[PDB]
């Protein structure tokens, strides 16, 4: 019903909660229908799947204009890492690389304890006369549906045999769920295709071109969730329960998935079926196989400062691309007993050469092989998995493409495939550490601060063609390396304490007992009864085209996930969570960070449950945050814990919130706000007399939300280029009366200047001829989306501090007197405008005011 | 309403909806009789790519007995038709007179906006799909709806090939066919060429009529050429595991069309394959530029060829564009065997098809550059019959409107197209210096000119003509050319020596919509059902009616361009080669004309602005190296159409019943300019009037023509002195030295000695002189444009107009040559013979008995 004009017109309410989530579904709601996704081509339809684009039209304002030309256009947001670039296996020579990690971090994923609530589901017409033997005593007139007119198919006796023997508790109570496998699915998909902005590494110039087209497979034994596959004939497995019990039984039925042995039936003419690998996957532990890119060269680009693209990035040799697929890891089930029905003694394993089927044909033209051997890992069958496999893009998701149109038409119903997207939203992305840039104090306050020298934080680049940002000086050596790889974060802020590293020739993971969050299993009991036509199906229907295709669904997570995070990092802006909190040395710089976690947590846990509707501490924990170690010789930056948890920029907060940061928040004109500070020393001089305005606290903003938009535009000035020198230094300073030395300066969490100009596009692709310019360009200022400056500077205690000015002629009751940055959200993409602001001097001429004054 | 009605009716103080009514109006009143193409081809080109715009004229003085023209006759065009450079075989150095050494290219992207796909019905093939597909099964592995299971979902044993092929589509069945119609209207009016006839630099070259001749040619480096592969059904099956993917691939393979064999012999095939490709792929030439060109005199004499027109080229507009389309074009040719033979070049071999020793089943997909390998008919070397080169073009526009397209996506193509129509040369004008008694007051004292470049040595040539065409100057005048909105270019091409280069820029000029060729697949393949019946405007199925409407909607684009730019007050001098280095005063003009631009677009074409007009070729200026300034004040407005055009389109009058006679009596209306020096000695003392601001033009609009009557004075043709510069200067508070003259944009007396003809057919019987007259051999005209009425963009002050001596009182009105113009409806008598032959005499027989319909 509501559309994207009702959404950006409308701003927050007193009750956030109830108004945030509210906003979120019907967010969703819009992303259900918004077309583009069907008659487009490919890989368009999967870009703006997996790259939503946020538009938004930014601008800036100055006191006394003269003239002055400014251009008002529209750019697009885009966050989340789309791969990740570490050193390639065979490096060696123990250098740095231009945009090379020498590791990638492991987002560790265990089993939750809560099973998933299956629904009611009927019997098919086989299936209800099973029910008829287990509950009658036994009659011919009970054998109502079977038949021996189609040999080796599903209907004869011995299928109910089977159904009557290992199946009872589902004939008593048909019952299913599929929840979990369509969350591994849409994650799968997500993390091979790679969701976000198109940045792939650590530097946030190096960007991804498009999506890959070609993957490689490669094995790693040390670094790989395997998990054990035994093969069986129905025959041949039914036999091996004869003369007892053996250990490791997967006999009995099971009601509530249980990690480690599990089984499940597999009809023959569905083992040739291209989904049928992917099915084996997204229940079982991953990732069992890590998934690069073909070539590195041809895919990752580079991005200037000013808009330049250059194709081969400086060490396009000695850098693999990993998808998001290695960067996770999944417990799921161990040890898997596929057991194929309606199978004679020579089957022969179709996938694999060297791989014999228990019961089925043997090493050598035998029969009835009498070995049930273990593989470790997927890779040893499904030799579309092997070692050193190029595969397309089009042959590797295609049976996921095909899995997820039979379960979400056939077996599952529309509820768990909206809490499947809901609940993979929490592991969508992956973001980069937070890079902030301390402006500094002004001259005037030189002797009355503890941080007066500006700084930066996280701020790393890797771009030579253009001019390289001041704030960008972080050198990319192992401590910093490890440093910022302890320094990703998920959609709702969750670290991860595990980390791989495969260089030299050697590849080695340390993988903690502290999860980034746990996943339910899926019951194979489940897929098998649906996969014998055991359950009447859901719909009747062959296509999801028209209702929850895989592409919808995973651009819905995709959003979701976005969304989630620019919630988090407004419940960061209302806690007053620092920013250097989720850093490596977070759990040593302050014993403050424990009562942050404390309110982010009550936020989180509160958003879970009213939204998502999983159990909360599944998703979000702060067993990986309270388990940093600190690297050893890393020195945090001078910068006072004065900016929230940014992770995407201020026009996507706005988008998911409806915070409003136009230009009607920016004073130009002025009854009694102001207050005199007077500060003497031990020789009763005074020393400050300047004047200042009192920040608003977090009641004000609750009965008044216009008071956070006046408090940005106040304190937020542009980013500068060239020099480490702000404008907002010059006229105002922040004073807190609490501190030992009251006088600090503005944090401003700080993306990149190759970043934004990324944003200039309207579609995630830069090859070559992809303009980055920025528009109708004339002449130095790096664009401020960073949030404003907390309203309180300790998560418990309540006090006020000061904007106090610092030359003698700015009253801040008069409005900023700097570049004031504004912005909007826009709808309609529309084209460079150039504007020009000028005085009003009661002889302003000009032709567009005196004839198109109409309308 | 005709335009007896509309000639009648001035603007209004709401100025944006009297113009976007009466241009719309405008467009209602372009008929051309489409039986006319059934007979007479090159009247129905000439009526329809170059219209002719009627108006009388006279000058009026006040005390001489001399007789002056009265209420001559002339016919008044703007534009183009065709450019003239140097041939490519040209070595010397030595400049040739009208001979460009490079021609612009205007060069259009590919517009982020997609133009929206409204709703079409499916036809029994593909309502039997959807049923189909929409039908519940039951899986089980017994039947075959368990394949979409057991095998891949895109799997064809349940719909057809062609169903599982186009599912998406049958699923949402849209299409929009507007972004190829714009090109095919791009393409008739730039291989035919559009406007007066002028066809050079130079104001004196003409084109003698529509070319009847073409010749192809190739360049590797100039051509903007795509990548073709051509297959058979079958075989392109078999290409991928069984079936063809429902969304073609990355690698060409960047576009796939399919087309019955039925289709691929009709006419239309090779202009299907072209306009939705990016052009231009080939080079169109004037076959013969000796016979189709002329040089018009002063007093309006037709002489021989051109006189080293044996060293030059007669470029077709075609060649001055460059579109963005497909790069890679799948064509597959549905229902053909193993033996098909491509018929339109040898040694072409389908993939699939014959083989090149006789062989059959042709196993290689051989990738064709350009659309020139193939389609013999657009090769190197090949002298092509007008005709027999539109023909497909117009059963081509014929067939997509009347089977495909709705009357929405005409009328949007025929508008998107008329922004891209016409091609103008720099705006020649002239300055008339400063009176003498001014002389210490000035900082522009001699007259001079910018822009004014003729050719012809039969007769006198004007004193204001005295451009030197150099290499520099030719860099300078070819970078001012300017599109309908004003866009000008900063791309260029040069094929000099043997050597063909292109400088193609980053910012381009515009941009179309990409042609979805999966729409063209369906509606070509009969999944969805046509549609016919859904065109209600009689002209919006034929082409050249159409073709005339996006000419008329361009000139009437530039008109009110021109008009926007006086009332933004734009100066002349914002479009040429140096408007960025001059003064940073451009800008500040453009951030006005750019609002005046958005709101007409928004309010007429409803397409998106930035695709029809930007700033980045006018921000990207070169300024050359070695080309000075000519010391002219800008006070002269944009313009490229003359008066009569311009208050044809716009509704302004500027009648002899604005010029006053007025013996003045009093004081009223007047006043006094006093500049005091140092010591307070009074130095200046005169007689001044206050030119009209523009609330007062807005509130009364008879005020800026009575200021056309002020400040136009008749240009001399053989002297520097132009009558009112005796009487009457620009007082100017704003500018250091105050005192100022009057500028005017100045064509040429040859372009206006070519509108003495109705129709623009010039070859040697054609008497452009005016006999019993004789008044324009000592003064030309003043078709300008105003003085403009503010020299600040932002900011309002009023300048005077300034008595030279007091002796004259500006009260009294101009002791000068007044000219006076009108809007006129006389058609010609071409245009009567041609109505009188399809309307009079038509007997026909589809007519006289197909009438009951």
């Amino acid at each position: 019903i509501k559309t994207l004009y009702n959404y950006y017109s409308e701003g927050p309410s007193t009750p956030i909660m109830p108004h945030l989530v509210n906003r979120l579904r019907g967010l969703d709601a819009l992303a259900k229908i918004d077309a583009t996704l069907t008659k487009v081509d490919m890989n368009a339809a999967y870009i703006f799947a997996l790259r939503p684009t946020f538009p938004y039209s930014y601008g800036y304002k100055q006191r006394f204009s003269n003239r002055r030309l400014t251009t008002s256009a529209v750019c697009y947001a885009r966050t989340g890492l789309s791969s990740f670039l570490t050193v390639n296996k065979t490096y060696t020579s123990n250098s740095p690389l231009k945009g090379g990690s020498r590791g990638w971090p492991i987002f560790n994923v265990g089993v939750s304890p809560h099973v998933a609530e299956p629904h009611m589901r009927t019997l098919s017409p086989i299936g209800l006369e099973v029910f008829s033997q287990n509950l009658a005593t036994f009659s011919k007139t009970l054998l109502t549906a079977s038949s021996k007119v189609f040999t080796q198919s599903l209907y004869t006796a011995d299928i109910l045999s089977i159904f009557g023997e290992v199946f009872l508790p589902h004939v008593m109570q048909p019952v299913s769920n599929y929840t979990p496998i369509l969350v591994r699915a849409l994650l799968a998909l997500i993390h091979i295709l790679g969701p976000g902005s198109g940045n792939c590494s650590l530097s946030s110039s190096i960007f991804e071109s498009s999506i890959p087209q070609f993957f490689t497979v490669s094995h790693s034994t040390n670094m790989s969730n395997r998990t054990r596959y035994c093969l069986h004939t129905w025959s041949a497995y039914k036999d091996m329960f004869r003369n007892g019990i053996p250990p490791q039984s997967t006999l009995p039925p099971t009601l509530a998935p249980e990690g480690s042995s599990a089984r499940v039936l597999i009809p023959a003419a569905l083992v040739t079926s291209p989904m049928f690998p992917w099915l084996l996957a997204l229940v079982s532990s991953g990732p069992q196989f890590f998934l690069y890119s073909k070539d590195a060269s041809i895919n990752t680009v580079d991005i200037g400062s000013r808009g330049r693209i250059t194709s081969p990035i400086p060490d396009v040799a000695n850098l693999d691309l990993h998808r998001l697929w290695n960067l996770f890891r999944f417990d799921g089930h161990r040890y898997i007993d596929v057991v194929i029905v309606g199978v004679d003694r020579d089957y022969v394993w179709p996938y694999q050469n060297g791989v014999y089927v228990h019961g089925g044909k043997g090493p050598n033209g035998t029969d009835n092989y009498g070995n049930a051997d273990v593989h470790d890992g997927i890779g040893t069958i499904f030799s579309s998995f092997n070692d050193n496999v190029n595969v397309q893009t089009s042959d590797l998701i295609l049976g996921l493409l095909t899995l997820w149109n039979h379960i979400t038409t056939t077996y599952a119903t529309e509820e768990e495939v909206t809490m499947a997207i809901k609940i993979a939203a929490a592991f969508a992305l992956v973001y980069p550490v937070q890079p902030i840039v301390y402006s500094g104090c002004p001259r005037a306050f030189q002797s009355h601060t503890s941080y007066y020298q500006p700084s930066s934080e996280n701020c790393y680049t890797t771009d030579t063609a253009e001019v390289k940002s001041t704030w960008d000086t972080v050198e990319l050596s192992v401590q910093v390396n490890n440093a910022m790889v302890l320094g990703m974060t998920l959609p709702f802020g969750q670290p991860t304490v595990s980390s791989a590293q495969w260089f030299n020739n050697i590849d080695k993971a340390e993988i903690s007992m502290f999860k980034v969050g746990n996943l339910p299993l899926q019951n194979l009991d489940y897929l098998s009864l649906d996969m014998m036509e055991f359950y009447a199906p859901t719909t009747g229907q062959l296509y999801d085209i028209r209702s929850d295709n895989l592409i919808l669904s995973a651009h819905r997570t995709v959003n979701l996930g976005i969304g989630y995070t620019a919630l988090a990092d407004f419940f960061a802006y209302l806690a007053s969570v620092p920013a250097q909190s989720f850093y490596h040395d977070r759990m040593v710089t302050s014993p403050i960070s424990k009562q942050t976690y404390s309110v982010y947590e009550r936020f989180i846990e509160r958003f879970v449950d009213d939204f998502v509707g999983w159990d909360r501490c599944d998703l979000f924990n702060l067993d990986t945050l309270l388990a940093a170690k600190r690297i050893a010789g890393v020195a945090s930056s001078p910068i006072p814990w004065h900016c929230s948890l940014q992770r995407c920029p201020l026009p996507i907060i706005m988008h998911y919130t409806g915070l409003h940061f136009g230009q009607e928040h920016i004073t130009v004109r002025d009854v009694e706000g102001l207050q005199q500070i007077v500060m003497r020393n031990d020789q009763g001089k005074i020393v400050v007399d300047a004047l200042g305005t009192a920040a608003p606290s977090r009641l004000a903003v609750k009965l008044d939300w216009s008071r956070l938009s006046a408090w940005y535009s106040d304190t937020t000035c542009a980013i500068p280029l060239s020099d480490r020198v702000m404008e907002i230094i010059n006229y105002a300073a922040i004073w807190d009366p609490t501190q030992e030395r009251r006088a600090t300066g503005f944090v401003y969490t700080y993306f990149s200047p190759n970043f934004l100009s990324s944003f200039n596009a309207s579609e995630p692709i830069f090859n070559t001829s992809i303009n980055l310019t920025p528009p109708y360009d004339d002449t130095t200022v790096i664009q401020n989306l960073s949030m404003p400056q907390m309203l309180s500077f300790d998560p418990y205690y309540e006090s006020t501090f000061y904007v106090v000015s610092a030359d003698n002629e700015w009253i801040p009751t008069s409005g900023p007197a700097w570049k004031v940055p504004y912005l909007e959200n826009v709808v309609k993409r529309s084209g460079r405008r150039l504007l020009a602001e000028l005085r009003i001097a009661s002889n302003n001429g000009s032709g567009d005011r005196t004839f198109l004054d109409d309308v």
